[PDB]
């Protein structure tokens, strides 16, 4: 019961610095266009000590499958090659990608009804808060 508040099939309802992040991150302007006009569907599933999530939209259907703690090599959406962690801190799920000597994570906590997403490049945060489905 490892995640169980995360767990369903989530829809963006608002975004706030987005295409900023993924400027600091690198995302070439095409890419941030188009992806930053996705209205995602966020889909998290538990399979014993497997969590996979999916991000579902016109732009990439994308899908992780990992452990917690257990680093991964993942291709994200915009096309790096990254390696991942996503540990379990205080009750949020904290997601540490590195690539190219730079770093970005990506949080997600449950706030009242919302699933909140946080995404930190050096100084900039893009917060997209999620409602159920
Ligand atoms: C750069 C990226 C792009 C994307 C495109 C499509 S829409 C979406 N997806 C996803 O997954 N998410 C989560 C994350 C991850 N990573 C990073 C950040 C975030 C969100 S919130 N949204």
């Amino acid at each position: 019961h490892m995640c169980d508040a995360f767990v369903g099939t989530w829809k963006l309802v608002s975004s706030e610095n987005f295409d900023d992040y993924m400027k600091e991150v690198g995302v070439g302007f095409a890419t941030r266009k188009v992806a930053g006009m996705a209205k995602p569907n966020m889909i998290i599933s538990v399979n014993g000590d497997v969590i996979t999530i999916k991000s579902e939209s016109t732009f990439k259907n994308t899908e992780i499958s990992f452990i917690l703690g257990q680093e991964f090599d993942e291709v994200t959406a915009d096309d790096r090659k990254v390696k991942s962690t996503i540990t379990l801190d205080g009750g949020v799920l904290v997601h540490v990608q590195k690539w190219d000597g730079k770093s970005t994570t990506i949080k997600r906590k449950r706030e009242d009804d919302k699933l909140v997403v946080e995404c930190v490049m050096k100084g900039v945060t893009s917060t997209r808060v999620y409602e159920r489905a």
